């Protein structure tokens, strides 16, 4: 369900980033902006094809739409995501953007959303594999989440059971979410400390290791946090229960609909003895918790 394009009514603007392959660039077209995806090795053809036929089949506000798709140089005609990946929003830009408990949870929230959709294809169930937050775009203001790069570095957001070798199902992805969950909270960048090459994250990992837990992190958000971490995959929830538990968790975290608009210089301290801090605060989640149980 595509729409072919011809290249000559893009008219590219300017690049904007490389994604998991690729290239991406801003771009117009018929009155509206535009990011397109094109290869730059053939080596990422079979990618690009994937993709291609993935997204044609996809149709949810949480996933990146697809509009066509051109063969004349190969490339994908894609919505364009103004706010950036959520990695950025994170970790990246010097002037850092301002967000709140309900962000994180908002962001996690529409991410499951995305991810449940797609477990939820008949006839068969589409796995994402890649689920990290450089993979996350955001748009209106850094409100609403959008899942991309469907062509499926990556370790710190891996289910051990994907690098083992093993046989793997659509709970890798909810492995993935865990992690994410973590990151937005803490905004730490997972396993940073451990660092060098990649096997020495799986190995950890392999071994059990899991991120620090945070210091005074709500009960209830923590015992799903933990599940989505666990070696075996089908003590994992599903991406249904996620939803479900965080839809209700969100009425405990109003405001989730206020643009990113103020900056700071986030420390970001050196402490990791065991428990860590995290960087929203839960303070109006404990007193809004209460208020409906007493
Ligand atoms: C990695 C993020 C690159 N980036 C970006 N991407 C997209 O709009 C986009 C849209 C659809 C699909 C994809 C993809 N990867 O399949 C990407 N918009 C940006 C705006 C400012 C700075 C960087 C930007």
């Amino acid at each position: 369900s595509l729409h072919m394009i011809d290249y000559k009514e893009i008219e590219v603007e300017e690049v904007v980033g490389r994604g998991a392959f690729g290239v991406v660039c801003k771009a117009k077209w018929r009155a509206k902006d535009v990011a397109i995806k094109q290869i730059e090795s053939e080596s990422e053809r079979k990618a690009f094809i994937v993709e291609l036929r993935q997204l044609s089949r996809v149709n949810h506000p949480n996933i990146v739409k697809l509009y066509g798709a051109c063969l004349n140089p190969v490339c994908l005609v894609m919505e364009y995501a103004e706010g950036g990946s959520l990695y950025n929003v994170l970790h990246g830009a010097e002037p850092l953007p301002y967000y709140t408990a309900a962000h994180a949870m908002s962001w996690c929230l529409q991410c499951s959303q995305g991810v449940a959709y797609l477990h939820s294809m008949q006839p068969k169930a589409l796995i994402h594999r890649d689920l990290k937050p450089p993979n996350l775009l955001l748009v209106a203001g850094g409100t609403v989440l959008k899942i991309c790069d469907f062509g499926t570095g990556s370790a710190a957001w891996m289910a051990p059971e994907v690098f083992e070798g093993s046989n793997y199902s659509e709970k890798c992805d909810v492995f993935s979410w865990g992690i994410i969950l973590w990151e937005v909270i803490t905004r730490r960048k997972p396993f940073d400390e451990i660092g060098g090459p990649a096997f020495r994250i799986m190995w950890a990992v392999h071994n059990g290791t899991r991120p620090p837990l945070i210091k005074n992190l709500p009960k209830p958000i923590e015992s799903l946090m933990t599940r989505c971490w666990s070696k075996d995959p089908s003590q994992r929830p599903s991406m249904e229960e996620i939803v479900k538990i965080m839809t209700h968790l969100m009425r405990y975290f109003p405001g989730a609909d206020e643009p990113l608009q103020y900056p700071c210089q986030h420390s970001l301290p050196p402490g990791e003895d065991g428990r860590v801090e995290p960087y929203v605060d839960f303070a109006e989640f404990y007193r809004l918790w209460s208020v409906d149980h007493g």
